[PDB]
């Protein structure tokens, strides 16, 4: 449960969004790419897995769970790659609804910057610091320090 | 001081490593850019800041300290930007110390990625991971957590 992370890819003004949502907490990361490649997606979860740490990935699509460079990446971060069938269905809404949260928020935030990157940077930090009362971040420390205990 | 972070930056391959580490735990995240400009430092400072808890930031320079881009990602982030002065002089040497210690991580993982981003990301990973016995990766989850509860 700790380690696991979902990939996720939306897209807006014309640009990918790629997001990694911690699913035992909702935390994000995410970045804003030209389009989604292997290579683009190997990166991302190396920057990811030395910042957090992941255990497992359910990839987005099968491009991804088939790229070379993603399973090389996968292999030198000691990461578990896995396909991200929604075999419990209710996880397919449950991604949707939060493109869609972070759409609205980047929408809020979009006068305050010129670039769409930061917009989306500004997206994450308003999501994971949001209390619903704990934060997505109060939770994936809380998780991860239980973890360690 | 859990929430306080120091802005580092150093040199590699004709290019610009900016580092910010957790001061408490030695966890560090890092980025190539091409020059250190208030730009960057402001982009990678909101990056920081939507990923964990930034409530101090020790800036690595003056130029930093006084950018208005830097000082505006500050305000928008509710990071108190404060000046890196080692008013204890043991500051310098440990600062130095890991910036030695990253670059020869980077040396070590340099042959197995084509691009010095990547080196750094695989560096990044290799210092949170490394047992000295607790990680740095660990040690800032613990350091958090018992913050929250
Ligand atoms: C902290 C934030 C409130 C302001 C920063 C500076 N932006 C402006 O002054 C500005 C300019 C024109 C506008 N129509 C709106 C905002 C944002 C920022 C920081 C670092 C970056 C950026 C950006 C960005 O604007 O995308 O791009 C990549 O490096
Ligand atoms: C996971 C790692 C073991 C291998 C990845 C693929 N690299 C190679 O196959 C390769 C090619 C030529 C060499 N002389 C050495 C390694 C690294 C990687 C992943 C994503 C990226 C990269 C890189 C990068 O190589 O910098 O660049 C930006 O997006
Ligand atoms: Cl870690
Ligand atoms: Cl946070």
């Amino acid at each position: 449960s700790p380690g696991i992370w979902q990939l996720d890819c939306t897209h807006l003004e014309g640009k990918v969004i790629l997001v990694a949502v911690h699913v035992a907490s909702g935390y994000i990361e995410a970045e804003v790419i030209p389009a989604e490649t292997g290579q683009e997606t190997a990166y991302f979860l190396l920057k990811l897995a030395g910042r957090w740490p992941v255990k497992t990935v359910h990839t987005d699509n099968g491009s991804n769970f088939t790229s070379t460079t993603v399973k090389a990446a996968c292999w030198w971060a000691g990461i578990k790659q896995e396909d991200g069938i929604p075999y419990n269905p209710q996880s397919q809404g449950v991604i949707e609804s939060m493109n869609k949260e972070l759409k609205k928020i980047i929408g809020q935030v979009r006068d305050q910057a010129e670039h769409l990157k930061t917009a989306v940077q500004m997206a994450v930090f308003i999501h994971n610091h949001k209390r619903k009362g704990y934060s997505a971040g109060e939770r994936i420390v809380d998780i991860i320090a239980t973890d360690i205990q």
